[PDB]
């Protein structure tokens, strides 16, 4: 580094050495480095940050500034002309349901936050970006290019603010900027328990002595728990519908009510722990709250990694599993643990599996009621078709029996996301999430497409011959070098997803290198790692192992048919059984006779 030390979050960190718990910050795991993994650290940086400045201004600031002798392209220019598409016919995956997306998105929050600039106090600050379209200190404005139809309807912009960095900011390093990851680096469950100990004492349940998770007390799905409510105002999910008044749910991750399916699976999760929580306490009468919310918390730890390495990595890097994920041979203490900057980017290829509609189905798995299938732009920040429309149950049936978006060359993001997206404090469903993903690559300082291909051992298309070749694609390489004049300039996020997609998965070869390392860095690196010797008891893992998504669900909602390979595109009846053919987790290893 240019100056270590400059972790000002770096100690009142205690490490109980004999603990078998995680702690809820993620210090502690690593022995002799016990801040790596961490949550409200930097980001890790697999290549030097490239800024127009070398150190934090980002490409496209200075219109006099060029990379590499060529000017940047508008975030919103590359949006129209690259990634948007009006013919939803025929974009859905075969051989991906829409829990494949969905699961996505919750692996993600899991891995990694980079808050924005801390700026909510009310403040000319947003009028000057919003209204104004000034760029400035945070404000790095997203501008509508020549014949945007956005210019006739919304002004001449999109508001965007800079991501937060670590280090004091106006004393900000000769380093240069690093973004923060905000939540623990480790597959820990950070979503549901959170990241801060202010955040996971709140959503306990301390009332009693049960190791509970806090439930909503204004509202239930048929006798099964919602989280709580949000009550700090303003509140976008009653912002969307202030008729409703209902407000975003309180999870461990503040983005939980994002869309109405991240809610849903969230409200699975802490469903589950609850259910955890009351077995133990059946199973051990003796054991303390403490230990029945950390020996439920773990088991949802684990849960969530073998989901995610069994069932979800391998359908993602498809032939490129092996190569850089193989068999586990246990915890390796020299492995950095850390999400990257970069990583950040290559799983925001998720934006590609987002389709245009969500639905509700009934137990036959027909729509449920006379406005069963709903536009995507009209469930963000939408807690109150949950709470007043159905409950969980017609939503789970939806993740289970429709598909996800397959990422298409021709068709990339669904309108409902590039042209509609609602964000907090913007109060418009007139936001573009692919120009926010070009411009934040931009802020968090991304080296380019080519750099990216050469860490990864691939090769690096100088031409537009070349660049045809990686791509497989005439049409979209000429697009891309109209608008970026060399490869070395493509932002890796636009670059990373226009690959075709590798046999068996669903990214391309770069991103297949970028991902599949930082995965097995997460596995590799975690002390706290399910398959790690003395984490779990072998009996333990012999029960850990039948864990399923359909299992959740059967345990945890009043669905009663799924299918048995829940990723997979399913159809009902033929791949639906009943939950009593699913396998159960057997919690008859946590019986501790302990006299
Ligand atoms: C309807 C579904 C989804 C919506 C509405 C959504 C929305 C967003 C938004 C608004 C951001 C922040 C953009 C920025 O300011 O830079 C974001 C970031 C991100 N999204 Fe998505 N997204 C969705 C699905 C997914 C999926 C399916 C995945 C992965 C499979 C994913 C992965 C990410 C990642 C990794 C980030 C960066 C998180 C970080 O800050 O470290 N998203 N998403
Ligand atoms: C705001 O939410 C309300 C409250 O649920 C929605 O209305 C319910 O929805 C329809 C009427 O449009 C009926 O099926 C229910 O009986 C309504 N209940 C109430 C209290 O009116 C309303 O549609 C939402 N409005 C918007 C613009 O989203
Ligand atoms: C906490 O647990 C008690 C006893 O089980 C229950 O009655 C109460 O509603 C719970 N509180 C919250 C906020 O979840
Ligand atoms: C542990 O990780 C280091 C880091 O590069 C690697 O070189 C080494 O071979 C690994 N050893 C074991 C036993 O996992
Ligand atoms: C569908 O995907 C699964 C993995 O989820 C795979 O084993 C199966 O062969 C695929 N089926 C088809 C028809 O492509
Ligand atoms: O999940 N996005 O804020
Ligand atoms: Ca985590
Ligand atoms: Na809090
Ligand atoms: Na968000």
């Amino acid at each position: 580094s240019w100056e270590v030390g400059c972790g000002a979050p770096v100690p009142l960190v205690k490490c109980d050495e004999n603990s078998p718990y995680r702690t809820i910050t993620g210090d502690c795991n690593n022995r002799r480095s016990p801040a790596l993994g961490a949550a409200n650290r930097a980001l890790a940086r697999w290549l030097p940050a490239e800024y127009e400045d070398g150190l934090a201004v980002p490409f496209g600031w200075t219109q006099r500034k060029t990379r590499n002798g060529f000017r940047v392209p508008l975030a919103r220019e590359v949006s129209n002309k690259i990634v948007g598409y009006l013919d939803e016919e025929g974009v859905l995956d075969q051989n991906r349901s829409l829990l494949f997306m969905q699961w996505g998105q919750i692996v993600d929050h899991d891995l990694d936050f980079a808050p924005e600039t801390e700026l909510g106090s009310s403040e000319h600050s947003k009028v000057q970006c919003e209204e104004y379209c000034i760029q400035g200190d945070n404000c790095f404005p997203i501008m509508f290019p020549k014949n945007d139809p956005k210019l006739k309807t919304q002004g001449k912009c999109m508001p965007f603010f800079r991501a937060g960095f670590v280090c004091p900011t106006p004393p900000y390093q000769s380093l240069a900027r690093d973004q923060i990851n905000a939540v623990t680096s480790f597959l820990d469950a950070s979503l549901v328990y959170g990241s801060e100990p202010s955040l996971a004492s709140r959503l306990r349940n301390l009332s009693s002595p049960l190791g509970l998770m806090a439930v909503n007390q204004e509202a239930w799905d048929h006798g099964l728990a919602y989280p709580p409510f949000n009550n700090v105002k303003p509140s976008p999910c009653e912002f969307i519908n202030t008729t409703a008044h209902v407000p975003c749910f309180q999870a461990g991750d503040s983005r939980a009510s994002e869309q109405i399916l991240l809610a849903t699976v969230h409200t699975l999760l802490l469903r589950e722990h609850n259910r955890l929580a009351r077995e133990l306490k059946r199973l051990n009468p003796h054991w303390d709250g403490e230990m029945l919310y950390q020996e439920a918390r773990k088991i949802l730890g684990a849960f969530i990694q073998i989901i995610t390495f069994r069932d979800y990595l391998p359908i993602v890097l498809g032939s490129e599993m092996q190569k850089w994920i193989p068999p586990y041979q246990g915890y390796n203490n020299s492995v950095d643990p850390r999400i990257s900057n970069v990583f950040t980017f290559a799983f925001r290829f998720g934006h590609m599996e987002v389709p245009s509609t969500v639905s509700r189905l009934d137990e036959n798995y027909q729509p449920w009621g006379p406005e069963a299938e709903l536009p995507l732009h009209t469930l963000f920040f939408n807690t109150w078709r949950i709470i007043k429309d159905g409950g969980i149950d017609p939503l789970v049936r939806g993740l289970l029996a429709k598909k996800s978006k397959l990422m298409n060359q021709n068709k990339m993001v669904t309108s409902e996301l590039r042209n509609k997206l609602f964000q907090p404090t913007h109060k418009i469903h007139g936001f573009d999430l692919a120009a926010i993903n070009l411009q934040r690559c931009r802020d968090h300082g991304m080296p380019g497409y080519n750099s990216w291909r050469g860490f990864c051992g691939l090769s690096q298309p100088k031409t537009l011959k070349g660049l045809q070749a990686v791509l497989k694609n005439k049409i979209l390489a000429k697009k891309l070098l109209d608008l970026y004049k060399t490869p070395d300039n493509i932002d890796i996020w636009i670059g990373g997803n226009a690959e075709p997609m590798v046999e068996r998965g669903r990214v391309g070869p770069l991103l297949a290198c970028l991902l599949g390392r930082q995965f097995q860095q997460i596995r590799d690196g975690d002390r706290f790692w399910w398959e790690n010797p003395g984490v779990f008891t072998e009996k333990q893992r012999d029960s850990l192992q039948k864990v399923s998504f359909s299992r959740l669900i059967c345990d945890n909602t009043h669905v009663t048919k799924v299918p048995l390979h829940a990723f997979q595109a399913n159809n009902y009846p033929h791949d639906f059984v009943d939950c009593s053919a699913v396998d159960k987790l057997d919690l008859s290893p946590w019986a501790s006779r302990e006299n």
